[PDB]
């Protein structure tokens, strides 16, 4: 059968010659019998001194860790990034230092709202997270399959996640929550139009693009800084699943994406993505018609063309899923010198959110789980102890800074880039920014007639389950985007109602 | 629109008169604005001073707790147990003390292998766990929808659970693991025959029976002990979903059971169960043809009739799912005086397994989560502290026993019943016990022709995905049960393999 | 016998009439016998079904939580704050709203570096943390017994804490670490001079002052803001322990402060503190000779007089130490409307550091441990779940914002005060700020001859154990403060080294 | 200066030639400046963008783990055990398999009741825990400096521990609790007499003996079983501190034992212990005048002589205290084939108590913290996942047993020895066992006049702080042991009162 079906057979075939290992306890003590327990006679009660049973049973009882608060259902793979073009005039990061340089990568794909156990082929944004193991530490590009997101302020993210998830009382998916949140926040129209198009259900993880979706800052060796976007487009082509096909697959094969990626890598059909950047100077960031740090906007390709950088290749399947996929952690704040953060508020909130959730989910010392370790860099600092400190704890080195005993020193060349900001320190309302121009451009100029009609059908078929007043508010926003948009959606809703 | 769809509308309607509450932080400080963050200028970076954002963000980051290692996907409800018949001659537990007395209950239904997010209408055993809030402490009857289980020794339970879950490398369901484990352990044939019949997919949680699968010990006020089984049959009738209907429902409505139970309770259609016991004397346990403490065997009804006890009724929906259903914990060791454990090895392992996993999953002080608290009895002991110690940590009372300062004292009437056992202390092999007699009885006498044909078709349609040698071993076990069983399964496998 | 010695006798005396409680398990099941375990025969092995022993033992195995990373050794008490003067022109916080208003408080005193188990009467700064339970949420004033601290940048705090604690290899106190850090960072001279004076060892917790030590921002109802300091001076008088007396007490009574506070409150001798503020306008902050947000500086009293505000009274002893003292958590970010943070970098770091460490030490839901709960305010937000959720989890209320179903709304009057800042966003060096002027003022004008000579003796007696080059660097800093300071310390060091 | 105080100087001297390391974050990213934070101008507020500060600060905030519920204050060392005599007729354990074989060991010394920060030189029992790294798994001999203990039933251990610690309200040491518990349970008289003698305060950890204190079962290769006791006597000699000297040292040097052990090993003065066993046949365990599995009784030397086995030597100091001493865990259930548990009820309770508390204190995967790992054995079983799994999660091997794919198998030779027991299954009262015979033997025949007088003075000076009726009950128990004992204690109490 398929290589995923033959995992145990393949393992047995590689271990055909050798004799089976001796079964031991967690402390290495050999086990005499692990099929029966110690009782007082044949029909008597169990004994405490059966420590083999207790040792196995307690560890079984402690197997689960909390799942991710979002993107719980996921698939992992490994490979490398290779440089194909020179962009050293924009960035001085070691990952781009010369043409042909290779950096090992780790990649996790995921959905957003479904828990670990839900189906892969549902309408949802897709996570595309890449971990670069560079000599200047780990670089995490925690991206999506869309260049934009629903909201533009990080304080609304927990509310959006709650509204996309189950009702707090009935534990059911509630369209009222979803559509009340979306109609009260019309800045989500762009990503809603993206989500309900054909690209909302990709045909596996190999047939979709990846976007960092934030503005980032590139600094070169001379100290000059530019703003950038990150793109990586699939070399396999964009492929999508129809609504009926996805509905069938969700029942027949709830793990469609995992099986597809594993069977592709196992047969040597390695998927690749071509890595691009967009570049915006500060002067033309001043004159951009929108806010260039707004997560609901893209940079048009005519004014900001793609610049090739390299390519991402995935050629290795995980050996153990729990150790390499479930325990992997991506922190957007993991940036080497040459890559920095832009003043995008969403990115600013993400700078705190991810290590904070990783400490809770995995542990304070999660950075030295082997899949998360920066094994191509040298870690030396004044941090000590913590639960599950699996090292020499940096030995007997001095643990305070500054000192006069030869402990590690700071590197002045790794200093951040300086920007002067104007304005007072307060909360600025961004709910009334431009919400319809790029949505109108997508509706009129990007989609053709059939894609547009399918998008309207999908929106109506999801929105018809909500209350009437939420329907009117959503239709009002859609009519603000385009009158035909709202009118078609309202006609389909009238048919449903 | 069903009442489940109108949850927010109903909540808004009960609060029509009142003005909305003031939005505060976790420390109660009122919040000025929670739609925008604090930046230096309109297009500047974020400030640490925005403690409102950090306070909400970290709590959102800490929302998830580890799911149950088994029975992760579940549905909760609440109600009461009522006594309708007198069994005081068998047990002295306060829950059965007189006819007509009521005890509040909490119930969780669940599947077994699927995690959170998996579908409800799949072929699986169903959990039926009942928590009695009794004045003599909490009593947990952690039952299933089948009277039997796959294995009879508790040390094989982690291996069986692993074999029914995802492959450790590919993270996929692996028929090889499932059927290799089942063919290497032929004592699972009885529960496999149960599982692949029509009752493997119940039509919601209201149309299925509940069984305390282990044998238990009942002690009366005179110190006499008997062995017992627990049954509670649905008053709604047994109803099952066909394979095609369940397949359609799994993708159309993955939360079919939760919605069904909630909409039943919300409309006033309260599901009910009739509570029964089987009773075996110790002489009858000596003369029983099998081991009476074997989890792969039942007590036949013609020799051990059902004795009515009471009624289980569920009439209240959960108010908050996470606090009442996700955080509820059932410990089989929670037994009041009058109810004890039998020497069933599975039950003995479960006596340790559940509080240990509860301490891991919820916390050391999980017993004082409000849904888990024994609020109808009085807690007084010499246990102190631990993480999240609420109330007053039993005040300044003496924390050592014995003492001379009026601290709580042991109650001699609550002493366990004493039994003399014979034999050596070692591991006794039970893999070669009788594995086919009751399976043959179920195959020949219980099922009719159509149910038998569907059972064979289901078994073949699952086993076809396994390797050839595992197929032959499983067919050998089925032929050991009955020649026609194995012959039909092999013929269907031959059709599938070509 | 003191009342602390008679705790158990008193508890027995209040329970003279009533009969002792029944000893139960954690689930409320009555215990037959808790002095012997279940064995097969008198000389046989232990049984799993002895669940009483397992429950008690497993709970005993989990009663330790991690201690505080600093201020581990501490003492707690409770009382109230009362307003005696009108400061409504400066702040609109409800805690100061009218004269005579009372607010319940909780107070923890502590040392800094010693772990839970170390002695009380050692040379160290003392923590003085006050938690106000106001109707606008909880307000925590996490203060010290000194108005200043050793460093002025929050990124050096873990290094300073490590240097004051045990060596990473030998696990011993290492004067090399302490004095190398202090000599490499000359900004610590002011707080070092404070620490090695007579007030470095107070005579219990009732004979010492308390300082917020940070500049804070007070905003009134009209939107005008001022900068403020917080003071609360002991009404019992400043009293200190000599070096020899403290050394004797450390081994004779390692819990001197706890016993002193408990016996004071138990006999009705309630300690009191008078609450003051200093007020700086923004123009005065512009014209201040130093940085007014520097943690190594004080505001001189002749230019910024004390303004009386209120009264802190402690009159209730803790009932259970672990529940009310070990589990209490103070967050400087807990500020009601009318009180805000200043741009002091140390305060900015603390704003993140304290809830972050509370989530790890106590749990994500630590704010609803009863001693930490804002029980005089109404908590309503969109935060849900988390481990050990011990309420209705806010029921079935909508959990997203904004919504259209009557869920809690933001309060616009609780918005923060707005300030425009100038300059680039980068790291600014503050190591070369003024380090010796206020230290010289303290050395020359505050201390008399005997206090000065004792201070020099204490400094030399601690610094003698360090290496020679660190001794020269420290002596160089002391000579920078004053030539006689450094010369006296060097002469005493010369005597010690020979 | 002692070598302990020159730790940083020594580290700097071994790192004199090399250049200092570059200071990085936990993810390996080089740090530009770690002395100042990022603010909005010289006097502005702090930025979230300062991820270096947050990364260091959160880890500092997560440094502490819960201390041990008992024996919190401790000192660690490392070395080896060597076989000097042949006892293979009693045991088939690989650790004793031939003369001259070495096995690496890890040792922790500790007090009992004091927490971290408390003084070393106080009157208390001393823990002497030895971890053998054996090719048949790890063997932990969790011993004490006394052959006996206060109680004989494991269900009273939490009550005794609570009574020896702080009052639940005042958080102070309460003599009422201690002496009420001791007078209500007169089986503690033997260990109380031991504790209040001169050996209650050892002169460091090198001048004291070690005892397993339990009866254990030794099984040879032919299946024959015997009962045994474990002894290891100090080759440095028994040395004790006087009450006044210990009181002075507690104030002056609260870490006297740690410094003494470290400076002994650092200067090459390696402490050693001689390893002995007592042997009781199953026939003569029936005719023993007491219960041979009673923790309040010893086996007399004239009837059960010591049999030499080997030497315990400590020659290596810890490199990092937290990783090697604070995180080390000893499980009495860690026993290789050839060593088993006896029906001692205290040992049976300890079989459950220690792994249960280790899972809470350190983590579910505490057995693979490097100091706890059985690195000289091969670990292979069907346990998977759990928090903080750091090696491979045993790869893609089959995780269920039995299987048909070559996974590890049980070893029938490692089966336990089987014993038939008689009697009912219930709770048997052991409070009325013999409580005074061996105490009387110790009082009359072991101690001389001066030691006896000092013991009486110490007991009186501790008991005078308790209430009067507790004093009478304790005096009644002491008079039961010997009339002169109780009369002297009562006269001293009368002087105090
Ligand atoms: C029923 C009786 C006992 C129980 C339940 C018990 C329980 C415990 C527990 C929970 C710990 C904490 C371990 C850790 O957190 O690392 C501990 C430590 C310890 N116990 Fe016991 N104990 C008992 C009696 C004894 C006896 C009889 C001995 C010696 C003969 C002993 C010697 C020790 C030692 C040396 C340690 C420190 C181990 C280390 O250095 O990590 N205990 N005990």
């Amino acid at each position: 059968r398929d290589p995923a079906s033959d995992q145990m057979q393949h393992w047995k075939e590689q271990r055909a010659a050798q004799k089976a290992d001796v079964l031991t306890t967690g402390a290495g003590n050999p086990v005499g019998d692990k099929l029966n327990v110690i009782t007082v006679g044949p029909r008597g009660p169990l004994l405490v001194q059966d420590v083999v049973f207790t040792d196995e049973m307690a560890h079984f009882d402690r197997e689960r860790i909390p799942e991710r608060v979002v993107h719980a259902k996921g698939a992992g793979a490994f490979g490398y990034f290779e440089v194909t073009h020179d962009i050293t005039k924009y960035s001085k990061a070691k990952v781009f230092e010369h043409i042909g340089k290779k950096t090992p990568i780790a990649v996790r794909f995921s959905t957003v709202a479904g828990e670990s156990g839900s189906a892969d082929t549902v309408r949802d944004p897709r996570g595309f997270a890449v971990k670069f193991y560079t000599e200047d530490g780990n670089w995490d590009l925690v991206g999506n399959n869309t260049p934009i997101f629903f909201i533009r302020d990080p304080i609304l993210f927990p509310s959006f996640i709650h509204s996309q998830k189950r009702n707090p009382q009935t534990h059911l998916k509630d369209p009222d929550m979803v559509w009340d949140f979306w109609s009260l926040r019309p800045e989500s129209l762009h990503q809603v139009s993206f989500l309900f198009s054909d690209r909302g259900i990709p045909d596996g993880h190999r047939h979709m693009n990846g976007y960092g979706s934030h503005t980032f800052k590139l600094v070169n060796a001379n100290g000059e800084a530019v703003y950038c976007k990150f793109h990586y487009k699939t070399d396999q082509g964009i492929k999508n699943l129809s609504v009926e096909d996805a509905a069938r697959l969700s029942q027949e094969d709830p793990d469609y994406g995992i099986r597809d990626l594993f069977n592709a890598i196992a047969t040597g059909k390695y998927p690749s993505w071509t890595f691009y950047i967009q570049v915006m100077t500060f002067n033309q960031a001043e004159t951009f018609p929108f806010n260039p740090f707004d997560l609901t906007k893209v940079w048009p390709h005519k004014d900001y063309p793609l610049i090739p950088v390299g390519k991402l290749v995935l050629n290795r399947n995980p050996v153990n899923y729990f150790a390499e996929v479930e325990q992997i952690a991506f922190d957007p704040s993991n940036m080497p010198p040459g890559i920095e953060a832009s003043p995008d508020k969403m990115l600013q909130g993400r700078l705190f959110a991810y290590p904070d959730t990783h400490r809770h989910r995995l542990g304070p010392n999660y950075l030295h789980i082997p899949v998360n370790c920066p094994y191509r860099a040298r870690v030396a600092n004044y941090q000590r102890d913590g639960p599950m400190c699996m090292q020499d704890n940096q030995g007997g080195a001095p643990n305070y800074y500054p000192n006069s005993f030869g402990a590690p020193e700071q590197q002045p060349s790794a200093l951040e880039h300086s920007i002067q900001y104007s304005g007072e320190v307060r909360r600025f309302n961004t709910a009334n920014d431009d919400n319809v121009t790029q949505v109108r451009a997508f509706y009129v100029n990007v989609l053709n007639e059939e894609q547009r009609k399918r998008l309207c059908e999908n929106i109506a078929g999801h929105l018809k389950d909500a209350q009437i007043f939420i329907q009117k508010k959503a239709v009002k926003n859609f009519t603000e985007v385009h009158p035909d948009y709202g009118s078609h959606i309202q006609a389909l809703l009238d048919k449903y109602n």
